[PDB]
């Protein structure tokens, strides 16, 4: 996994995280911010580079162009940037001697671009799928590009391509070269407080609960009874969860259904690759960014299993609202309020505006500030209408619906953005004047979802559920406000229960107890001298957990050691020291008065 | 990093002693009944402290030690015994259900030695048509009832999994596993001439055909092989090697007993099968198992009558090798020209002496077997040294040590290698010793343990110093002509040293620093690790690590004996042009071919 443009000889800036966001909060949906914004982002390069790179393109931070390693694109500069900046996590190598060129835009729906036979060096599945960036090339020169997903199925003899769903000139090289920037997998699926916030069931909030998610290594230590001691701070490990759990697969078009040699689906219906539901039974369809209607949640029916492995089958015309294509979307399948679920599906009328005068950008850069600009009135309409709902709530009241659709229609021009100049809506942001819940769920759960991903420090995560504590001095919904206190409550036992249990004396305790090391190669006897001497021990476990260094000869370096032992071994140097297990201990905190 | 004990994957705990306290101990040992009882006494009051008993179950060889304790698997087996199982490295594991297997009666009845001939099995043979030598146990929770040393065969034709019961130690029992681990891997082994080879059977003025030739690892080969200059193998002396006139084929050693089970026709009087096609039928060849033996027994000729149907292997009967003390356990045999073809080892036309029947009782313990074992390792060494050394007393007037002295040192060190198992009584025995400067004395400093491929890593300061000991022949008494032959050997040794003496690589890996680009991006671990191994001087260790955790060259040009390990082919190559470096191949051609 490095970038695809890379592997094509292109250029890559990597401008500081920080450059871009501060620039950004100057952005107003005028033509002048964007103007304004694109001035900025102009001389930023110049201060970095000395130039204006013919055929730049950029995303956030990353900025990428060819220089003259840079293999050459032939379709507008733009365009181009929808194909380098993507991981390469797999590649493949087909002659365009082999191919199908199938006809028709959207044949295999809009967003796939390939149906072909079993390929185990992309996807790891006869019934597969991967997604992709596809070029027919020459040496230098490429002609055509796709980007979006292929399927796979042994009922399928010769590879099938969607040819008017490529990019370049009509010619066409002589290779077409394949990019898996996705490999095949399910995706968790969990309820988001977006979601939650736009289209949840009455008084959902009521079914939230706390639970742990220890990575593999930290799971070792609890199934053996390690002390809480050494899962301080109990923080980095909890997470909010839904009274149930979701199906999440990539989205699919029954268009692929005939070139698989199976017959198609009906109107209303759904296919996803799982048993948990019955045909027959009815089934929450969600496609996220969730949009402020509600309506990125539709009821439909599940008909059957999907052909193809880790994915949904829907009609384009059924799910049309979520804003769903086929090009990577992932499809989320949640049970309906009646059998358990916390998102109600969308009655409402939706489907929003035909058209807005629009311009292609000038340049990539041009589409690179766009992009940058875009990206921040998104974040605007999101927070501004979540905490609009807040002050709403909290007044016995609620935002009228005629709003919620001016935002949603910001949103999706916001989004539509990252891709060509269209004039903004009109739409006056309200604003508050208070902390709002909205405010203290993006502190609790920052981003929407209930699976955090643990970069944040040791130092910020105890802060992080401590923020549960302050939950009356935000405004919102009163019933939300107060049927939460139970679960922070929860939180709260929990801190507490592991607050002064700190590590470093279980550590000195395991050096004493556990037996000296057996004998060891001097490579090693020499890593473990040199981690010491420097304060990188650390680096030095993480080498020998690597190279696969075995237990009995870690035994002086207690925290090396914690992730060689077997099971065996932990349980039994703990009964030695008399630890009483972390999950007993976090159970009775749970459960507590 | 990974291949660890059977033991240690069986639960038995483990200790290591000092290199210092069995060399020293046991370096007072005697061919006497209270020899043994006084290295037995020093060892189990040496388990007295740095442990608290002496656990039960203990077995040991060297200065290695191991038991059974809280966990450990439990051998429904004579203690002693178990020794043989849980000491050596597990390198592939595999396991068949105790219904698979087919059960052939009969001791020896794959000839002594093999344990099972069985079908395909890519587990633990690479070869369809291979072998492994392995322990392998029939078991039940931590029972381990019936355990098998030796080899097993492998081949298509094989239907069933065929195991030769009653070669297994144990009781009739068996649990539902058969646990298979291979200890050696399939193989070919190379085959060179000995010192006490040459010593023992050499063709008549052997020395003379002894040459200089240069080892190189695969790192430092694929440097050579680019063109580095000679200043990057500093010193020399760590790459260089004596070389036979010729070579021989090394293979595992197969009884033709296996034969019938493979659906072929056994094996003529005489006769020797081996994977290889650099004999014809019809051809003589020179048969070796080790170790070579004073009386000159461990050489036989042999007929060559056709491929082996096992990979890396030579089939002879018991009956036509047991002078050479061989038998299947994981011997090697060894596969050298005739005389008339060029060999260097003789073949012993004579009577083997391997006296039967004096008085042996066993060790009551497997500490008294470490014991035996740590006692007699010392024995067999000083006759082994001993008899070497008298050949030079001999040589040098124009005698030879009377063949009946050879075959009572010979009989001396069978009995040795037999009481690392049994307690047997020592034979009688005159250690007639000479005090001189002896040309064995050299021989053991300048190529210690008798093989002529150096025994890995010495420190690189010693090194140097070994292969400077030719300068000092004369110093040495022994034969004439030996002294006097190897004077152009010594001389070629001298030119080498001396061309790259002042040849240091600090420079080189100065130049290589600046000369190479600045480090593209690399992660924060290895920035961690880089500058670890600054900061403490250990930058070798960190070197190894990155080097197995797979660093990309373009990402260690800051780290130029990093780089060096790193990278390709090509981009040595490229290097060593700008660098201007003159190949080291090249003057190393000179040194040699030098008047
Ligand atoms: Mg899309
Ligand atoms: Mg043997």
């Amino acid at each position: 996994g490095t970038r695809i443009g890379t592997l094509l000889g292109w250029n890559l800036l990597e401008f500081p995280k920080e450059r871009v966001r501060e620039l950004q909060s100057s952005a107003e949906p005028t033509e002048g911010s964007y103007r304004n914004i694109f001035d900025a982002l102009a001389h930023l390069v110049e201060e970095a580079l000395g130039h204006i790179p013919h055929g730049l393109i950029g995303k956030d931070n990353v900025v990428m162009w060819p220089g003259s390693t840079g293999a050459n694109f032939h379709l507008p500069g733009w365009r181009v940037s929808d194909f380098v900046r993507a991981p390469s996590r797999a590649r493949t190598e087909l002659p365009t001697s082999s191919l199908t060129l199938v006809k028709g835009k959207k044949v295999f729906g809009d967003g796939i671009v390939g149906i072909f036979p079993p390929m185990p060096e992309i996807v790891p599945s006869p019934n597969g799928w991967a997604q992709v960036r596809m070029f027919s090339r020459r040496g230098n020169e490429i002609f055509r590009a796709w980007k979006g997903v292929i399927v796979t199925h042994p009922n399928v003899k010769e590879p099938l391509l969607a040819f008017d769903d490529g990019y370049g000139v009509e010619e066409l090289g002589d290779v077409l070269e394949i990019h898996a920037i996705l490999l095949q997998t399910q995706f968790t699926a969990e309820y988001t407080v977006q979601g939650l916030y736009y289209q949840g069931i009455p008084g959902w909030w009521k079914h939230l609960d706390l639970d742990f998610a220890f990575p593999p290594e930290k799971s070792r230590l609890v199934e053996a009874g390690a002390p809480l001691e050494l899962l301080y701070p109990i923080a980095q490990y909890l997470k909010l969860k839904g009274p149930n759990t979701g199906f999440g697969g990539i989205l699919l078009s029954p268009k692929i259904l005939p070139f698989l040699g199976l017959h198609g689906l009906e109107d209303g219906g759904v296919l996803a690759y799982t048993r948990r539901w019955k045909p027959g039974e009815r089934v929450i369809f969600n496609r996220r960014p969730d949009l402020p209607t509600g309506q990125s949640a539709v009821e439909l029916t599940y008909v059957g299993l999907s052909p193809i492995a880790d994915s949904v089958i829907a009609h384009e015309h059924d799910i049309a609202p979520t804003g769903a294509d086929y090009d990577g979307d992932i499809g989320y399948v949640f049970p309906t309020p009646e059998m358990g679920g916390l998102y109600m599906p969308f009655h409402g009328e939706a489907l929003h505006r035909k058209d807005l005068p629009t311009k292609d950008y000038e340049s990539g850069l041009h589409r690179w500030a766009g992009q940058v600009h875009a990206a921040h009135i998104l974040g605007r309409v999101e927070v501004n209408t979540r905490r609009l709902l807040d002050a709403a709530w909290a007044n016995g009241e609620e935002v009228s619906q005629d709003y919620l659709h001016a935002a949603t229609e910001m949103i999706q021009v916001a989004v539509d953005r990252q891709k060509r100049d269209i004039q903004w809506p009109d739409f006056d942001f309200k604003t508050i004047k208070d902390p709002v819940m909205t405010d203290f769920w993006r502190l609790a759960v920052p981003g929407g979802k209930l699976t955090p991903e643990g970069n944040t420090p040791a130092a910020k995560i105890t802060n992080r559920w401590r923020a549960w504590e302050t939950l009356d001095g935000y405004v919102g919904h009163p019933d939300m406000k107060d049927g939460l206190k139970p679960l922070a409550s929860k939180v709260s036992r929990v801190l507490a229960r592991g607050e002064h249990r700190r590590p470093g004396p279980v550590l000195a305790a395991l050096a004493f107890a556990l037996p000296a090391p057996e004998p060891r190669p001097k490579e090693v006897e020499d890593l473990l001298t040199a981690g010491l001497q420097s304060g990188k021990r650390h680096a030095v476990y993480d080498a020998l957990v690597q190279m696969g260094l075995p237990a009995s000869q870690a035994t002086d370096h207690p925290e090396l050691w914690l992730r060689l032992a077997s099971k065996e071994e932990l349980e039994a140097v703990f009964k030695q020291l008399g630890y009483r297990p972390a999950m007993e201990e976090l159970e009775e905190a749970l459960n507590a008065v």
